[PDB]
């Protein structure tokens, strides 16, 4: 189980339901690579996200391509147009991937939001890594990413495929971080 | 939604978890054919059965070839070696079935028993057909097919792919029947 998130200096990840920061072409690009790139011969990655997050993807981008899309909602009666699956909980979503037939099609599981879901998963017993983009500048948000327990998670000063120096796009700096827990 | 079964004159469907009658080659062929034949190429039929039914099939025929095998168990920790899916209830399996990614891989749904599964499936609301083979002899049995609500089901005097004549194998006579509920 991987988690991916981009967070401003103040830990906000959302605002009015949109990104608290202007679009970062390269950043979005990195999220496309990480969640798409399957380590295995002919397997696909599964992406799990709550309702608000599905809805925050430009319609013409739905469902995220090259990946299986799963929507968590204790509420929707049927899966939003374009989504692959609906689960009511995270636990039920994780279970489903343990189904023989699914197991052999899915490679990496990525949790891409939102807040309550990051919350649930970060707590989740087990081996988990967090891919965090630190957007070094203050943005006004209404939704925040949780504190990262530094008892439990460790930063990997190096990571196959992840750049190490500070990126800048539209006078906005940010670096890619990878934390692990076992 | 389809149910298929073979039944004695005394409505027996099993003994010491075996078939009450000697094996009928050609009746087996028919079960095989109907459960196997999909109207759509690139789609498979899904077979649902209770645990006792799973284990009742010769380890060599498990899972039933050319079909997705779904096991129903309240108990079971994980899915038995060879199953494709495991569900807790019929309602849960049907729900699995409406998942979009699953929806486009499966054509027809066949319920293969045991008497519990049959029963639950029988009253399930909707369009339902029952494919019943009446073996024209009494056989000692411990398991029994529920009775068909004639207030609800209607025998169709005909059906494509289903031979109308009284069949015989090894001195035993049997006939194929088709019942529908709307
Ligand atoms: N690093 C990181 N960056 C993000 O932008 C991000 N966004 C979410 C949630 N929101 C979204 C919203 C839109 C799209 C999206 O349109 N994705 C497409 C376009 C990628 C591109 O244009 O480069 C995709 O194909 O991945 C993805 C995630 C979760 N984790 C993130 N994590
Ligand atoms: N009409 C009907 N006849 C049955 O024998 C039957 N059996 C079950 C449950 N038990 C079983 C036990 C073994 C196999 C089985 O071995 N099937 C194989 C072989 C068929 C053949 O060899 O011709 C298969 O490929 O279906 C199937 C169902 C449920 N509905 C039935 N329904």
């Amino acid at each position: 189980l991987n988690c991916i998130v981009a967070v401003s200096q103040n830990m906000g990840i959302g605002k009015n339901g949109d990104l608290p920061w202007p679009p970062l072409r390269n950043e979005f690009r990195y999220f496309q690579r990480m969640t798409t790139t399957s380590s295995v011969e002919g397997k696909q990655n599964l992406v799990i996200m709550g309702k608000k997050t599905w809805f925050s993807i430009p319609e013409k981008n739905r469902p995220l391509k090259g990946r299986i899309n799963l929507v968590l909602s204790r509420e929707l009666k049927e899966p939003p147009q374009g989504a692959h699956f609906l689960s009511r909980s995270l636990d039920d979503a994780l279970k489903l991937t343990e189904q023989p037939e699914l197991a052999n099609k899915v490679d990496m599981v990525w949790i891409v939001g939102g807040s309550s879901v990051y919350k649930e998963a970060m707590n989740h017993p087990g081996h988990l890594k967090l891919f965090v983009t630190r957007i070094m500048q203050d943005f006004e948000s209404d939704t925040f990413f949780p504190e990262i327990d530094l008892e439990k998670y460790k930063l990997l000063p190096e990571y196959p495929g992840v750049l190490s120096d500070v990126q800048e796009e539209k006078g906005i700096k940010y670096k890619f971080e990878v934390y692990e827990k076992n």
